């Protein structure tokens, strides 16, 4: 009829226990146990296996272990990123980050949700929409962003925030459910932090 | 005059430094200790691990290691259980969890709390209140449950949801604290996902 | 001009990338590793692991692992410290925690931010700002500490607040951002949690 693997591209309802799906990401649990098992010293295995764990990883990419993922294959990442620890992503489908993205510690994506109504997701039925995360974004600690959501170019994602609608560029945003708070403006551009700001040259 | 055990299942306040406490935990911290530490493929062993940990499991049980918890033997399952990266478990006492449940990342339950006087806590003193969580629950990812909370059955604690009191059945929860925002009705077996219908068959 | 280091200290926005910042980094990931790696009857080889990777610790003090920090050697914690599972605090400077503080499972504390403004941050660049905590401060599941902030004697955080300014000592914070609830008072030595009182005796 429709095999499992179109039912994801298309938005459908769907289970993940054929299709070589299972066999997937049992080569990629793998190689994620590996990385989160090396040793702090071992930098050059570190930076490979980042680099054959992800679908695709930009230049100067740093991930601090632990890292947790279904495949891993389906997250594509830009250059200069950076996730602390215990970063979570749930990609049975496309995950997409874009350049000088900077990940606080213990953030969760997930691309999967299951039908509210418990008729539904009887055999744990699934959907999956994928995630956009624009470039210069920085989301703060605890941060959780759900299915199909996009968050744009130069944004801020407070910590705790929970998120489940796109986030407009150039914003701060945050809450539960995150909401914008403000457009970041010039003022953004002298101070830093509370009442530091930073003289010119 | 009353042994620590019996306060615990009086509600009272306790400790649990004697009475062969230290003592299960450290049987129990052992197992989890060798699940966290097992490599993805060995299925067989993780599949055996888990019964020897928890009180109780039912058929077709996963979780996705690492699982943290005190003791592990106090906590009962029912059937087709999943729990995904670093479900945490604080058993200093009884929590069951029904049939058919879907747990998200990062999920935190708690049965225990400390009494919030200094005073009263000057030797971490703490009391326990059992979790019971019904049929068919979904838990949204980094939700936390508190002592004593009673979660009825078909309902959905979306992310990030501080759920402090007793969920009824066939409703859609989320907030901090965690909040009833409606009830399940007859739409949701249409629509699964925002726009998204599905045909009948 | 001015070194890295001085920037810290005086709370600029600085880089670190050098002056054995980083070597700095890897001595700590290295005993951390050791820790979080080391089995739960490792109890000695435990106990004198927290003495070695903490700036200072006072006696009777407990982590349950896994936990996570930068460096290590930047935080101070005083006399019968209690963490549970995956304690995270991104030390790049100064953070003290002092008497009697209880931490529940997954708390995240952090003295780093980033500038909100995407040009002030294209290196990365950070700001610290050192963390007080009081003593017999009880912080609750899944909270969060940001840069800066100082935490009252006695005070109680509820689980998952985002602490984003200082709480007051004595009182029960809680909430997304944190906010003052209410002040421990007399009624709280009889009543412990909701409905139960504790004899005198
Ligand atoms: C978003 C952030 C950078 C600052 O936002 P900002 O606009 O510059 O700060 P403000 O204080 O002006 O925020 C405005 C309001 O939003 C609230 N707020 C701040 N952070 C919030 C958050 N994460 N969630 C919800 N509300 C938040 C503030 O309490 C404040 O309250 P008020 O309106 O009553 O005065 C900071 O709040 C933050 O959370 N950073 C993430 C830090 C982190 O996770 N670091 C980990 C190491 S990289
Ligand atoms: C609960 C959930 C399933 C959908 O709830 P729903 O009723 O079908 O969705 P709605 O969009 O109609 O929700 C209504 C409102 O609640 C808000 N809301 C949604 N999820 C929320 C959450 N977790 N916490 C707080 N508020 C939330 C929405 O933003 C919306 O805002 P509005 O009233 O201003 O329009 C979804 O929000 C969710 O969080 N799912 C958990 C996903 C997850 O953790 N997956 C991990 C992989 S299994
Ligand atoms: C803070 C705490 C100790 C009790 O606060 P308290 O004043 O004694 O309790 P109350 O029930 O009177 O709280 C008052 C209100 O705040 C709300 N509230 C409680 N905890 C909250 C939390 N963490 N976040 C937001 N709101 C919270 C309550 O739902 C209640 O609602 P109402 O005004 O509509 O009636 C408890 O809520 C808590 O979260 N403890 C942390 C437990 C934990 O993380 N344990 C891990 C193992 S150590
Ligand atoms: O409970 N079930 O029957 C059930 C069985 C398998 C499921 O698949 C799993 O879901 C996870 C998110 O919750 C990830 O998407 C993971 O990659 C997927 O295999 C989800 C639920
Ligand atoms: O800080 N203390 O003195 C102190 C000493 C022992 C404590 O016991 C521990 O608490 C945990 C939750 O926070 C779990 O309940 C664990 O099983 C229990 O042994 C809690 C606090
Ligand atoms: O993305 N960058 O270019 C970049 C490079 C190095 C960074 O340093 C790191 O930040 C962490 C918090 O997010 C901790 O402070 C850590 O100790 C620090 O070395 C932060 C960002």
């Amino acid at each position: 009829n429709m095999p499992m693997t179109e039912r994801i591209r298309a938005g459908k309802l769907f289970t993940d226990m054929c299709e070589g799906l299972p066999e997937k990401r049992l080569r990629g649990k793998t190689l994620m146990y590996e990385f989160n098992h090396s040793h702090p010293s071992e930098v050059e295995k570190r930076e490979s296996l980042i680099k054959e764990m992800f679908a695709t990883v930009g230049e100067n990419a740093w991930v601090e272990p632990p890292v947790y993922f279904s495949y891993g294959s389906n997250i594509h990442i830009g250059r200069n990123f950076y996730a602390n620890f215990n970063l979570t992503i749930v990609d049975d489908y496309t995950v997409t980050i874009g350049d000088n993205v900077l990940i606080a510690p213990n953030v969760t994506l997930s691309v999967t949700g299951h039908p509210v109504h418990h008729e539904l997701r009887k055999n744990g039925e699934m959907y999956s929409f994928p995630i956009t995360i624009g470039n210069n974004v920085w989301i703060g600690s605890h941060v959780v962003i759900n299915p199909g959501v996009t968050i744009g170019d130069n944004s801020v994602i407070g910590a705790g925030s929970i998120v489940t609608k796109d986030i407009p560029p150039n914003v701060v945003a945050a809450g539960v459910p995150c909401r914008v708070i403000r457009e970041i403006n010039d003022r953004d551009k002298h101070y830093y932090f509370k009442d530091y700001k930073v003289e010119s040259s």
